[PDB]
């Protein structure tokens, strides 16, 4: 998974942070 990432909640934050 992505969202289980700091950096891939940044380029992704309401959606995937």
């Amino acid at each position: 998974g992505c969202c289980s990432h700091p950096a891939c909640n940044v380029n992704n934050p309401h959606i995937c942070g």
